[PDB]
């Protein structure tokens, strides 16, 4: 245990402190959906609630190691809370996101950081004619809230959202789910800003 | 990176904590609202659900640098934690506010602070004939709790609330909406307090 | 701002804890309250839901200081968690009391503490007859819990409840609002306690 | 306030973390119930809410001292954070359990310890006939989650439950409320386990 | 008490942080449950409501001792905060799970730890025929979320789940209730993951 220990004792508390990506160093994410269930609709306030799991990748210099040196070490496990995390945020969401898994993320020896957060999210949509056989479709924008496209870029291995692990007897069926990259142009601010566009058809079982 | 991090550096952990501001060197906090959606009307209790964000803008002495001594940098993104941030509260509010997007704040070299947060609120609104052609208008000011005027002041670059990111299947239709600056006596107190009143004017869709 | 980052050290980086009131060195608490909204009335539980705000005042020796000594200042703000502060409560509550305003205290060069707290309360009372022209009566008693009179005292500068921010447009019209200071004597104890009793009288708009 | 000062730094400070009860070194925990009110009662998942302060009392050799040595000081006030407190659970409970006063407790010369908490309850009680006369009872018990009989004993002064500060307008009658101590056997483990079993028979007014 | 304050200082102050397991150094979890009460179902968004508590047990070398050399002491109990603990979740919750017991876990002189958590969970399920004579039957899987394998494996002590406390008068009647390891290959990752399957079958009254 006492390479492990070393490795981590030299990454973390030697070095000083990852002040971010810039212009000058900036970084690309990699971004994807698990989609588990579709819990409730509300018609009386155009609220519907998302079970799911994101897939987080990214990777720094400040971060790499040679594996000869620490006993053949290739990657660990690590709290969150000791490393860097990007700030991917949802434009139209109406209460704050509950935290369904523990906070923990992985790190090989070339620097690549996977993080995997399981989450519950209440957004605007309107449900009028979910009760129809051609069902209803509503969307939902994911990025970082303070950094532009010169800071963080992103970007989708697919753009089809993954079913593998949607719950069965859901109250609602799923006919397509999307999720395709877009970039956006605000008013404030003379750069452009980077999303992913989170696009989902669905209907009464 | 190395310069980024020598900055921040001799910031915050040189230096020593800045102690708020005084009635001899006071300052001025920029205010301006952007309505994203009115999610719920309760006619039984008389309260009434906000979903938007706010733009908050200040300068400081003691946050600026010669961006020539610390290798051409500009400006930088830091955690809302590190710096000072000023204590506007709402005074009609029910229940306490919810925040819906990450702390970090942007800082450029002249001194000069902008924080973007977003948030869902609920106050003392009557809804009697939202039902109707004309609508229902509504109240609600935002301020300094603990400050009076001699040390903190408030302005607005606009009147006009911004309406560009108003969710367009909302179940209310905005008719008018206003920020405006003002000056108050409380009973309590012999120095007067600067508020800003936003008045929201809106009926069913 | 040199000299106030003087003072704050001084005072609490300096000098060791304040263990709290004792039966040698006791202490005065002064009440008030300004009464802002009934938000609802649950006639199956017999529950009333209240919001206002508290006027704390005390004075400690541990807290004053010599203006001349530190460039003419005579008083300044600080969080409410760098200073002690009395464990004022509501004997009748049924949930958690919500606060819904920033924690921070002025101080003067004198000693005097001034502490504002806005909050939403829970409490215990039958609201049979609020339909009526005569209306209904409830009443709550506020205190420090584990502090005694030889320890704690308890002040009010008037008997009358400040009503003049109480909400125009609330369901429910208040008639008479008071409050007045008592000591009680419990079986536990030898050592009798003070509280003051807020009383109000209301009913349907 | 300089030998209260000293006594609590000599006491917390300089000696090491008390490091619970043993079967070498065992405990008694005396317990004692208020009970203020019945808030309402759930016919349709059987769930019943109780609000109540409970009586907490033991004695440790760490805690005591000899007042003529630190100024002739016989008792102090001090954090519940600063002192070890036993983990008295309720084993029926349905939601976790709310917190409803300051979290201070009392420590005298001779190391006996006071602690008086005030919560809100939710457990497990089939309601059916309290529309009758005669009335429903329910049950709900309390002790040590982890410690056996060989480390924690418990104790009741009286086994009838104090009805002095019950509310007169609550929705629900009190027809009978006692405390009796219980050793019980569970199948899991080879040890006996103690609890005190609280015992209310009700009906409505 | 001297003797356990020692113990106590030597493992955890005096040898450094434990990294957690890994494939060169790999450990089980064995997992038990005690079912206690189903307290309601919702069929319009398909979830179910769970108390119970979990029995965790693992073993590390690092937390060995020899009684004789700490006067003969076998066995101790510690908070969950001091100790290094498995990250065992659930699949499909659908908000975040409530603990309802004290976190304390037991250290016996061979480095076994013992830790039984009490708790609240909401997730998916379709009730649809607990009105029924024959019931519906619902599952859910526990395991680790970030360890695979050759980390982390699982184990039960056996197959039938602890039904002696379960709730008497509880709207719902256990039928079955089963506990069975599996072992999952996910596309993303190149190791299998394993879980323990709990299986109820139930109806009304
Ligand atoms: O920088 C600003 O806002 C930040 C940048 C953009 C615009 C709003 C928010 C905060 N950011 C949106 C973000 O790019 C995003 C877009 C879509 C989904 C998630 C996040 C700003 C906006 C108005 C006035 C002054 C400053
Ligand atoms: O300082 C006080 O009041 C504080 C300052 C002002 C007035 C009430 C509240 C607390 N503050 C309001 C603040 O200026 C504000 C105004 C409008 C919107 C938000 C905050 C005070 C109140 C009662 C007795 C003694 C002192
Ligand atoms: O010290 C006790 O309780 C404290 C003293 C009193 C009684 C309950 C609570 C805590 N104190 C009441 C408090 O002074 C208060 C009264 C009314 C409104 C607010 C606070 C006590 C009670 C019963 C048995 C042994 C010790
Ligand atoms: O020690 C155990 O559980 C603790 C001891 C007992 C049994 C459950 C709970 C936790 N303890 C109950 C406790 O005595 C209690 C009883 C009544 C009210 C409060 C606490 C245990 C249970 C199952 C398998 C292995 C170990
Ligand atoms: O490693 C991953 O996820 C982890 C492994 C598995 C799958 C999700 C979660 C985190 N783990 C589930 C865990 O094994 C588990 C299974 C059953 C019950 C509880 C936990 C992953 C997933 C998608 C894309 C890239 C990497
Ligand atoms: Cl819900
Ligand atoms: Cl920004
Ligand atoms: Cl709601
Ligand atoms: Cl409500
Ligand atoms: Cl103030
Ligand atoms: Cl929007
Ligand atoms: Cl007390
Ligand atoms: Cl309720
Ligand atoms: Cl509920
Ligand atoms: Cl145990
Ligand atoms: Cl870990
Ligand atoms: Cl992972």
């Amino acid at each position: 245990q006492a390479n492990l220990m070393r490795l981590k004792s030299d990454l973390f508390n030697r070095s000083p402190m990852y002040p971010g990506p810039t212009k000058d160093d900036p970084l690309t994410v990699t971004l994807g959906f698990t989609l588990q269930d579709i819990v409730k609709v509300d018609s009386s306030t155009n609220e519907v609630d998302l079970v799911y799991y994101e897939q987080q990748r990214w990777k720094l210099n400040s971060l790499m190691w040679d594996p000869n040196e620490y006993g053949n070490i290739t990657d660990f496990r690590t709290s969150a809370a000791d490393i860097w995390t990007p700030d991917i945020t949802a434009y139209s969401s109406t209460r704050p996101v509950q935290v369904l898994s523990p906070q923990i993320a992985v790190v090989t020896h070339d620097g690549s950081v996977m993080f995997i957060p399981a989450q519950r999210l209440s957004f605007m949509c309107d449900p009028t004619g979910v009760d129809s056989e051609e069902g209803v479709t509503c969307a939902v924008k994911f990025g970082s809230w303070v950094y532009s496209g010169f800071e963080i870029d992103l970007k989708t291995d697919t753009d089809q959202v993954d079913l593998s692990s949607y719950y069965a007897s859901s109250k609602y069926e799923i006919l397509s789910a999307t999720q395709t990259r877009q970039v956006q142009h605000y008013s404030c601010c003379p750069e452009p800003y980077i999303d992913v566009n989170l696009v989902v058809k669905f209907r009464e079982r």
